């Protein structure tokens, strides 16, 4: 329900209600037909199929209580941690135990016991993953399987078919230019219905085409696609127009880490203000490491600041998904901001990105690249030379913690470098650098940023086209490019196309059903359309 934007002059068109009005169910045949019926995916995974699968639950005394244990869960882990005691042996005597009305029998006895003694030791945020496990192992059985045959699940259809119609020129709305870049520039947009603002990314066809830039757009396309993070830029529309792609992303518009730290006149900010940003960066990093995907491009101006003073990874179009178990290679990246292993052109895995963390701590503390001055003449062979055989020094604005985790993160060697290691990231979080810092709170967003910034206003004539339009494909016996604009065209992007219809409430709004043990006209199969 809560805003967060550009700032919304106009707000959801008054007709949205009809633009977003429910297909009659007989409509969704086809989709009943095609969808998969994969349980993570559609009661977890996709946020308006959970809402609605935890709909069906709640009607359900049997499977409700199962429902409030995993709640339970979520708020066992953001628990600070000298009350982890505490409420892991109240979800324990609630849930766990046989006695109790809320008692789950689904939870498996051994699981329970190795929970209770886990508990016994020193509890850890993690304690009820593995009996989480074990709920979703249940309700992927028959809870599912009647959650299919319900009115929830016509119910989701419907939205899903709302979710794939396509996106056109009556879509967006356009504002300012809020930069410029790349393949192109960046402007405010709004959808339409909802009234969501977004930043529209605008990779010009022309540009791309001389550079033999399409794998690199198609790359950041699909990486974008499959990650949902906090802490990344989001994807929820990718279109086409007559001269350019749009990537329409999670509009950031609080400028960005390079002119946050070199504006000051001091470059170099507060350690807590440095702190803040490196954890939420960490966080960024794992949710893209979950993917097995290496963003390979950190440097200062590719993360952004929205207007609360949160901050997120941009510009994914280096990242690489790599293979379970394999390595990579390739040199690629920002000169200063590139890890020996990459410079020396040795397979590599996650690695680099900690080495890139090392590299933004550093130069939020210092105000100063670790191996180059800002106002410096220097060849390029140079500073890649300094990376590999030089050491960083460290001034007095580094405190002992900070002046740790920098070097243990600009370790050389990969294998030795912090996060690096079996814990992964981890070991990362666990550094005296964060002692202080609850990173599942930071996680569920329960922290408040140090720093709010300006948000951006740049200057710009440009009104360019954003408007949607399906170029005619096949003029040329060559069609390389225009398969290309196919494949990249997608259209709407489930999971945050699902959120923004929650966010602005359209979700609650419209989702509804009979006045009492009814089904609504639209899901009322006796009155088609
Ligand atoms: N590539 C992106 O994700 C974005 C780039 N800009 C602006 O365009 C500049 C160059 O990319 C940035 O410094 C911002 O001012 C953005 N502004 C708001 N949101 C975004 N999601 C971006």
């Amino acid at each position: 329900a809560r805003e967060g934007g550009g700032g919304k002059r106009k707000g959801k068109s008054k007709k949205w209600k009809e633009i977003l009005k429910f297909p009659h169910i007989s409509q969704c045949e086809d989709l009943r037909r095609t969808i998969d019926r994969d349980y993570c995916s559609l009661c977890d995974k996709q946020p308006i199929g959970r809402l609605l699968f935890r709909q069906f639950c709640e009607t359900r005394p049997g499977l409700e209580c199962y429902i409030q244990f995993l709640d339970s869960v979520a708020e066992y882990e953001v628990t600070p941690d000298e009350k982890l005691g505490e409420k892991g042996k109240k979800i324990m005597t609630k849930y766990l135990t046989p006695k109790s009305p809320v008692f789950i029998a689904q939870v498996g006895q051994d699981l329970v016991s190795q929970t209770e003694e886990k508990l016994l030791q020193k509890p850890c945020k993690e304690l009820f993953s593995a009996c989480a496990q074990s709920v979703h192992e249940y309700l992927r059985g028959e809870p599912f399987h009647e959650y299919l045959d319900s009115m929830f699940f016509d119910r989701f259809l419907q939205w899903k078919w709302l979710e794939r119609q396509p996106v056109t020129k009556n879509t967006f709305r356009q504002y300012r230019v809020l930069g410029k870049g790349g393949f192109g520039e960046v402007c405010a947009c709004q959808v339409r219905a909802t009234g969501k603002m977004y930043a529209c990314k605008r990779l010009e066809k022309k540009r791309i085409k001389k550079r033999k830039g399409e794998s690199m757009a198609l790359n950041e396309k699909q990486i974008l696609e499959k990650v949902n993070s906090q802490f990344v830029v989001n994807l929820a529309y990718a279109y086409e127009t007559k001269d350019a792609l749009c990537l329409v992303l999670t509009i950031m518009n609080g400028g960005d880490l390079k002119f946050h730290i070199y504006n000051m006149g001091n470059p170099g900010f507060e350690e807590e203000r440095a702190l803040f940003y490196a954890a939420e960066i960490l966080c960024g990093l794992e949710d893209l490491h979950h993917e097995n995907t290496v963003y390979r491009d950190l440097k200062p101006e590719n993360i952004l600041l929205d207007d609360y003073g949160h901050i997120r990874i941009s510009d994914l179009g280096l990242a690489v998904k790599i293979p379970e178990g394999d390595l990579i290679r390739g040199r690629v990246g920002t000169v200063g901001y590139m890890a020996p292993e990459v410079l020396n052109n040795q397979r590599y895995g996650l690695s680099p990105d900690y080495w890139g963390l090392g590299c933004l701590i550093y130069e939020m503390i210092e105000g100063q690249s670790p191996f180059r001055g800002r106002k410096e003449k220097v060849k390029r062979e140079e500073v890649d030379r300094r990376v590999l055989e030089t050491e960083e020094v460290y001034s007095h604005k580094f405190s002992e913690e900070a002046k740790s985790i920098c070097k243990m993160l600009l370790t050389k060697d990969a294998k030795q470098r912090l996060g690096c290691q079996e814990e992964e990231a981890a070991e990362v979080k666990r550094h005296p650098f964060f002692r202080n810092m609850n990173f599942k709170r930071l996680e569920a967003g329960m922290l408040d940023p140090p720093f709010v910034p300006d948000p951006r206003a740049v200057y710009c004539k440009d009104v360019l086209d954003i408007e949607q339009f399906s170029t005619v494909k096949g003029v040329n016996l060559d069609h390389t490019d225009d398969d290309f604009y196919s494949k990249f065209s997608t259209g709407s992007v489930s999971i945050p196309w699902q959120n923004e219809m929650i966010e602005t409430e359209c979700f609650k709004e419209l989702n509804v059903f009979g006045p009492n043990g009814t089904l609504p006209p639209d899901l009322n199969r006796n009155h088609p359309p």
